[PDB]
Parts: structure tokens; sequence; C-alpha cells
């Protein structure tokens, strides 16, 4: 409570400054959007969606009836760029691990009719797919920014998106990341590497009471960096400002 503002601004900014990063991290609480870190002007910049597009591409493959949560997508045996996509999974799991062969052939199977008339629908970001089904959230040409990844989680976390209560619930079951004390946070990580990189955390801290903060992490990374540092930076900001 006692903590000034210029302290919690002034801590937020040296956890970028510490990870020789430049980024940002938009809280919200209630109608309230508070943006903190070392590049504020980051906030209205758009940036793709990377991995983050996971979290919609699994909601509109379960709305529209393209897989079950139980589902196993067969690993098709052609080698990775990451090992441990070399196996069989379900959305869920391929959501805690970012494989993005999952949700390509997810995507797929939605096809680009159907995504494009569902991220139009959503008004996800730009809300442009482009012709390629299968990269269009890793490449471009559908951007998003940190406001936008921040309002998008906290529909999802109050179950607003134009989607069954059934299919949020489902996807939401698949983002827990990390318990804090009785705080649940659920969120998606997104890296898009191939300069400058763009990674992301977005999602919301549930807290004991039902209270919910949706949170989008937004940051340069590079080459050498520790994925890991998305949510070091996210976890220091939201036990700074005491959300956990
Ligand atoms: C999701 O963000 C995804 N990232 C990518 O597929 C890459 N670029 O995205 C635009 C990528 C990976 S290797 C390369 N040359 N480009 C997944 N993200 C992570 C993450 O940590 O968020 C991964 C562990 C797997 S790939």
């Amino acid at each position: 409570m006692h903590i000034s503002s210029q302290q919690h601004e002034k801590a937020i900014k040296s956890y970028f400054d510490e990870a020789q990063t430049q980024g940002v991290i938009i809280i919200k609480e209630g109608k309230n959007l508070s943006t903190y870190g070392n590049a504020l002007a980051r906030a209205n910049k758009e940036y793709v969606p990377a991995s983050t597009f996971d979290m919609l591409n699994a909601l509109i493959g379960l709305e529209n009836h393209k897989a079950t949560t139980n589902e196993i997508f067969k690993w098709d045996g052609k080698k990775r760029t990451y090992p441990m996509w070399e196996k069989d999974m379900t959305l869920g799991e391929a959501m805690a691990l970012s494989a993005v062969p999952v949700y390509q052939e997810l995507a797929r199977r939605t096809g680009l009719e159907l995504m494009q008339k569902e991220v139009k629908r959503v008004n996800f970001g730009n809300t442009n797919i482009g012709t390629q089904v299968d990269n269009f959230w890793l490449v471009g040409p559908l951007k998003i920014t940190p406001v936008q990844e921040v309002n998008f989680a906290d529909d999802l976390a109050h179950n607003r998106l134009p989607f069954k209560l059934e299919t949020q619930e489902e996807v939401k079951k698949m983002l827990l990341i990390k318990e804090v004390n009785g705080s649940k946070i659920y969120a998606k990580s997104g890296w898009g590497m191939g300069t400058p990189q763009v990674g992301w955390l977005t999602g919301w801290v549930e807290q004991a009471n039902g209270k919910k903060i949706p949170f989008s992490l937004n940051l340069e990374m590079k080459e050498g960096m520790s994925g890991s540092i998305r949510n070091e930076i996210t976890y220091k900001s939201l036990e700074n400002l005491g959300i956990i």
C-alpha cells in the first residue's frame, strides 16, 4: 500500500533494464490499464502475435469441432527444430510446449476461409491473416498491440469472447503455468525468432478471492536470451505490485 508509484515504476523498469531488453508489461485492474517497463511507447505498437495466437487457434478449432480436448495429434515422425515436439500430444500439451506443428495442423483443419472469418469475428489485432493458413501468426501479416493482447486476455479470463462458455473454459484449462500462494497464473508465451525478435507473455492472475488481473508482457528478445526471462520479469513485476 505504502510503496510510491515512482518506486513501483522504477522497480519494474529495472527488471527490463537488468534483462538487457526493451519492453513493457501492461496490467489491467478492472477497466484501468497501467503500462510499466523500460520502453513504454511499445504499448500501442503492432507486433506479430507469434505463439500467443495458439489461444485463439485453440478456441476456433474447438468451437468449430476441428478437435476435441482429449484428441491425440500424432507426431508425423519428421525431425523438429525442438526435439520435445517429437511426440504425440493433445492441444493442451501443445499449448504448454508451444508445439507449433500441432497448431499448424489445427489451423489447416480449420482452413483459410473459416480462419479469416473467425479472426474477423473476434476482432483480433489487425484481423488480417493473408493467404497462408499455417504461418500467418508467426511471419505476418497478422499483428497486434500489447494493449490489444491484454484486452484479449481480459475477454478470455471473463468468458467475454464470442465463443461458447465451454470452449473458453476448455482453453483456459490449457493455460495454467504457475501457482504462487493461492494465486494461479494463466498465460501463453510467444517468441518471434528469425530481428527485431518479439517476445510475449500474455495472460491473467486469478487471485484467491476470484479477482482476475490480466497482463501482457511484450519485449525485444535477442539471440542468447533464455525464454524464461519473460516469466521472470512478469513474476517480479506482478510481485512488486502485490498482485501475487
Ligand atoms: C511461438 O511463439 C513459437 N515461435 C516460433 O515458432 C518462432 N517464431 O515465431 C514467429 C521460431 C522458432 S525457431 C524460429 N527460427 N522461429 C514457439 N515459441 C517458443 C517460445 O518460447 O515461446 C518455443 C519454445 C517454441 S517455438
